[PDB]
């Protein structure tokens, strides 16, 4: 049978296609994510029909307990797979059956260059510069659930005033990021993403945590396991990296 | 049911407690490991009992195709889990069920400071430096299989002379990048783990792979599940970062 | 059942958690004391609910001898248990039954850096720089039932003009010693905790007592002693010094 | 009534009194704990009967869980009280009723004056000076009991060679440092007794926890919270300071 596999749009892991013509079915997309699931589907052997998330989000509960975004998409059963920069998070894999990472990265800073800020702990000493992450993403959840201090400390300022430091998506993110004076919490692989896309940016500091990107699959589902199986052995096959080295690459900047 | 835990001496994640007098049970053993055990069984309420493997190895095949070491265990129902080093391998993962990485690393190289040596690149394009890897671990099995250019001409390298140039295990592996002009591929958290203790030596390059250790359990267990949500929670508060900043230092 | 457990706001012991949203229930609360009310209510096994003391007093005795606070939820049964900055004292130890200390202290005098002041003493012998304490504070009842000399004399200076030198909570004291001529009376442990967020006060001299926080509870309690045992061993483990340093620094 | 209580001669809590005459019955003895126990006497009004531990121990647990020294007198109800300084523990106040502290004090560091010598940190990372602690007693208790590193550490070389660098008793600590290159870890309040009474003594670094003495009672006592009561107003009173003051002025050292 073909399975339904929910995505999201976000560079450079799944990007509507550039071309004259109208696009249809699953060669509107391409990126990162579409090889893997192109090598993903040659490796197990299934037809897979890639289909937007209606709400267009990642998957966060609510105040009931309800989930929404791709989770929700897969605990419904109105997805198969879930093939996008999903984050393997605690809150997430109680709810749904993640396959093993196929990219790791961690929390990092996204900046403007020519700054002495140098850390997380810079940021979290002051009020001046502005920092937050995108609403409801893991990296916000991940500052809201600390019991850690400094992130603790930086929850606190990045809530404050009905959260107006905090930004709707990564694309607005990183303009507020190139405009303000502003430094978004954003996962290491997006910031290398967009580092060498666009020079007048920059890393700030290392990686706050580790974890990794995982495909997404309802709890209980038979294609987990062999999913996983299938990562291992494209990760041990030097493929994962190359797809990275790919999609990764962009325009150069030192 | 008081869950069977299989594992094996290694520097710095299970090793035999020093002590004035005999010891018993558990309480003969401390490390990395012992702690994430003891942090996972207060999650999930659990009560183990923790058994070196019998042969004393990590889990390879044959040529026969049979298994071995804490892998045979698990596929055998000899253990409940395996909680060790315990890299999460392709050929591995296909006969057991493990949990997501509480700690991730790659492949890299253990030789002396001061060497212009800065790549495995290095290492393959010539012949006076000798390296190699533990026989059958993960690092070696890693090289057996790769079809990229470098890493099969590593591995032709290795396996010559009757696979002179592999060792039987890591404080073997240490011992000669000591004392003769020989590269170690190892496990990056191991190098600095070694690196620290021996400040003579050095990790040579970066990761040329990216993999975890994951805690073994057999094909179905209900464990695994749990144990996976464990150490997301546990990985998440930075407590395994503490565990490992305590045990490496 | 669950346990009520009285308390009362004071930094950094005691406070509302900063949130955009209202706040229920313990969620309302952060603070030393609720780190250790958490640690104990593990290590006890038992639920609890945090009720602001409803007149928001310690707990001392008017001249009919009536008690008030914290100190007479306890008295009353309105309260299994008082988690807060409570001095252990002799009037309050006879009318309810202290856990041992899970922090020590003493009183000490809180004043702005830069002055030739090093002791009561020096305060004791002049009249120009004012000095005082909270009303009704152990800190003041220890000056009022004090037949030493220089804390007689005081003691009659602290109650002169009405108590005037007197202030209703600590905070108050605080503005007091930043705006005007004023030393504080204070004890230590909380000194520390200002003189870190003021940069222009300081501790003046050492301690004049020995004394130590204790949780409350009613006279016969089954709860005292096992709290006193789970303290104890927290003290041991390095744990309160932890939770002080977290919440001091 | 009269109570018994159990103590074990410790300069300068309890030592023999000095006469030319033969001593008997409480004339005995003198120092601190004395005083102490005849205020107490004084203020709850009981008659007492001081017995030396006949053992000579404080109290420590075996293998079996079986208890010795003045902890066991008071759990086979053979002394009412335990007046001496017996350190407040969670081991011991498991098995005893301990009153509040009269004496507050903490694990510190004796050892012979100019030397670079400045913290327990700085014994730990080596093996050239031998350090230890009175066998048995809640100071070694603590090093072995403990899962701190750097005292975790500390223990394995005092408890290794068959516990070589333990002592009997702190004269024997006392010797042993003033004689060789030794540092006896001791409780600060005994520190302060010894270093002003020999000059050629001193404390290095501070106070590595917070304990106190207390008076010991069997699980049950009628007397223990009278006898809080009582330590509790003496120390308001200051009279325990005084009494402080009294037995540690000694000689006098710089
Ligand atoms: C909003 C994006 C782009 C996603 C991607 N991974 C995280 C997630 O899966 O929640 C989010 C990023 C973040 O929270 O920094
Ligand atoms: C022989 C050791 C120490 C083990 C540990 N992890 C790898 C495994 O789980 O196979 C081995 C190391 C290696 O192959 O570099
Ligand atoms: C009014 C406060 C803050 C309390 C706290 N402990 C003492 C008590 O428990 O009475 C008081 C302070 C003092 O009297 O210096
Ligand atoms: C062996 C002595 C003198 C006693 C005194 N207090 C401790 C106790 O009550 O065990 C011991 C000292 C120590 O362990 O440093
Ligand atoms: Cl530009
Ligand atoms: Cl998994
Ligand atoms: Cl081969
Ligand atoms: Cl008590
Ligand atoms: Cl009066
Ligand atoms: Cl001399």
């Amino acid at each position: 049978r073909t399975l339904i596999v929910t995505t999201i749009l976000e560079e450079p892991y799944v990007m509507y296609r550039k071309s004259d013509k109208p696009l249809y079915g699953n060669d509107r997309f391409e990126g990162y994510c579409l090889d893997l699931l192109k090598e993903l589907s040659n490796i197990l052997g299934f037809l897979y029909d890639v289909k937007l998330v209606p709400d267009g989000k990642y998957g966060a509960q609510n105040d009931k307990g309800e989930w929404n975004g791709m989770v929700k998409e897969l605990i419904d059963h109105r997805a198969d797979l879930a093939v996008a920069p999903l984050t393997i998070t605690y809150v997430r894999e109680k709810v749904i059956d993640f396959s093993k990472p196929f990219m790791t990265l961690g929390i990092s800073i996204l900046y403007r260059k020519g700054t002495p800020i140098d850390s997380a702990d810079d940021l979290a000493k002051q009020t001046k510069i502005e920092y937050g992450a995108v609403r409801d993403g893991s990296t916000m959840t991940f500052f809201k659930k600390s019991k850690i201090s400094t992130y603790e400390k930086m929850w606190a300022f990045m809530s404050s005033r009905q959260q107006s430091a905090l930004v709707k998506n990564s694309d607005e993110g990183i303009q507020r990021v190139l405009t303000t004076d502003y430094a978004l919490l954003m996962e290491s692989t997006s910031i290398e993403y967009v580092t060498q896309r666009n020079c007048n940016l920059t890393q700030i500091g290392g990686l706050i945590d580790s974890k990794g990107y995982g495909v997404g699959t309802p709890i209980g589902s038979p294609y987990r396991d062999k999913i996983t199986i299938a990562i291992l052995q494209l990760q041990e096959e030097g493929k994962l990296h190359m797809m990275k080295e790919k999609w990764w690459r962009g325009n150069g900047c030192p």
